């Protein structure tokens, strides 16, 4: 009986896939429970909108953007990483129910990226830099990073900044500002990206982004109906560095291998599946 099936999905990139594939790995060796990952499913208030609608049942959310985006009003959080965990956990099931289990151990912030030869030429070490040329570069965003607080609405009202900013999609914002289309980019901070093409990450010298560390994020109802849910997904939790987690993004989307077998194999690798 009951091999109930749960749809685990992510926002759009490798690395949202590759947790996905860890959750769905871990259900299905501990759990009498199958899923089924959704990769690239959408940017996060589709996901955050599919989870509370259960059309999906987990996504990786993180603990930043739940105070930032999910949560409102949004509330005055510390920098400090577990803190901030806290605010999230608390606020989120309070405002809609959902369960936001504990988080893994790496940051995957927001990171307002330039070329080094850029940051070199121009003098560019912090946000507050780009004050300096912010007539001279361009920018391109992704819509959400436009569309956030601790976006680019961050970067007007924190730092004054009013970047001439053209849209991206995603998947094309790190080809855009490789070939010199753009000069500044919305990398995230765990990107394979960063290294590959010679970005410097601008040092958020005035705080805008808080930290973000992904977790589970499920409504209380399915953690009620599976409790093993938490026990068995936080394992993750204090868990992959951020250089772990850069080199699945690599493996994935540089290299082209599949996210299900880079989960399994980082895994298994880590004590954390079977063989
Ligand atoms: C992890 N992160 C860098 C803090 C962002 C990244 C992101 C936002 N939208 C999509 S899609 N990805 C997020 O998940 O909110």
């Amino acid at each position: 009986m009951e091999k109930e099936n749960l749809i685990i999905a992510g926002k759009i990139g490798p690395e949202p896939e590759i947790l996905a594939n860890m959750y769905k790995l871990l259900i299905e060796e501990n759990t009498s429970m199958t899923a089924t990952v959704k990769p690239n499913f959408g940017t996060t208030s589709f996901l955050y909108e599919a989870l509370k609608k259960g059309d999906i049942d987990i996504y990786p959310e993180f603990t930043g953007t739940v105070t930032e985006s999910l949560l409102q009003p949004s509330p005055k959080v510390s920098h400090e990483p577990e803190q901030v965990y806290q605010v999230a956990r608390d606020g989120i099931a309070k405002q809609d129910h959902l369960a936001y289990l504990k988080p893994m151990s790496y940051q995957n912030t927001y990171a307002v990226a330039v070329p080094k030869k850029i940051a070199q030429e121009y003098g560019l070490k912090t946000i507050s830099d780009l004050k300096k040329v912010e007539g001279q570069l361009k920018a391109g965003f992704t819509l959400e990073f436009n569309d956030r607080e601790d976006g680019n609405k961050g970067l007007q009202s924190m730092y004054g900044l009013n970047l001439n900013v053209a849209t991206m999609q995603p998947a094309l914002r790190y080809q855009a500002i490789h070939s010199g289309d753009i000069q500044i980019t919305d990398a995230y901070s765990t990107d394979a990206e960063l290294e590959r093409y010679d970005l410097q990450v601008l040092e958020d010298d005035k705080q805008l982004f808080p930290p973000y560390q992904g977790a589970p994020l499920m409504k209380e109802a399915l953690l009620k109906k599976h409790p093993e849910l938490e026990r068995v997904l936080n394992t993750l939790a204090g868990k992959i560095t951020e250089s772990q987690m850069s080199q699945l993004n690599y493996q994935v989307g540089v290299e082209g291998k599949s996210a299900k077998q880079v989960a399994k194999e980082f895994l298994q690798e880590q004590g954390l599946l079977k063989k």
